[PDB]
């Protein structure tokens, strides 16, 4: 066994219900277990900024799946929710899941690359990360206290 972490995302069709049905199927998820859910945030887009604002939280997974498992699960559950690819890089979407951390797994498969690969640098991914997990310690052993001590992040409010 060991903790996951994901991030959640929806900006389209009520992300205050696209979230809470994705906090009731990941706890479907089988040889898994929800430890932790952290508040709703709601944030400006990155990216593309034509498209609503999202609704940000995390979840602390526990789960003895395969990482490629866990992301075989979190993928089918956005796209029974909706989930629609469209040609632009970016775009709103219904239900976004991230796998953030694996444990203190290093993954860089075709499918899977963890950590994700930008969310030290996303205010949306690591408030949402502290509030559940204040005490973690990367992989590379940089600690998430103080990449927020240190670094500029906008404030985040909640939904
Ligand atoms: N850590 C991870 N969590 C989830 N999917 C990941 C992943 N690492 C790689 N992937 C792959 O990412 C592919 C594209 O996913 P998308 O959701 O369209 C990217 P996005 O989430 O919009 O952008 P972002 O990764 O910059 O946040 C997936 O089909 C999946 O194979
Ligand atoms: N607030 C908010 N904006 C979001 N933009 C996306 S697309 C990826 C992306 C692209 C560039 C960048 F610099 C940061 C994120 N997903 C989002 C989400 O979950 N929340
Ligand atoms: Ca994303
Ligand atoms: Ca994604
Ligand atoms: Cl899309
Ligand atoms: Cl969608
Ligand atoms: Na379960
Ligand atoms: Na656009």
């Amino acid at each position: 066994m060991t903790v996951a972490y994901i991030a959640i995302g929806s900006n389209l069709a009520s992300p205050l219900e696209q979230v809470n049905a994705a906090l009731k199927a990941l706890g479907d998820i089988p040889e898994s277990h929800i430890l932790t859910v952290s508040s709703f945030y709601r944030t400006p887009p990155l990216g593309p900024q034509d498209q609503p604002d999202y609704l940000n939280a995390a979840v602390a997974l526990e789960t003895s799946l395969a990482p490629e498992e866990l992301l075989n699960h979190t993928q089918r559950i956005e796209l029974q929710q909706g989930r629609v690819r469209k040609a632009e890089r970016w775009g709103p979407r219904t239900l976004d899941l991230d796998i953030m951390l694996f444990g203190n797994e290093v993954i860089n498969t075709e499918r899977l690359t963890v950590p994700h690969y930008d969310m030290k640098n996303r205010g949306f991914m690591l408030w949402p990360l502290f509030e559940i997990a204040p005490e973690l310690v990367f992989p590379d052993g940089e600690m998430l206290r103080q990449i927020l001590h240190t670094r500029a992040f906008d404030k985040l409010n909640k939904w």
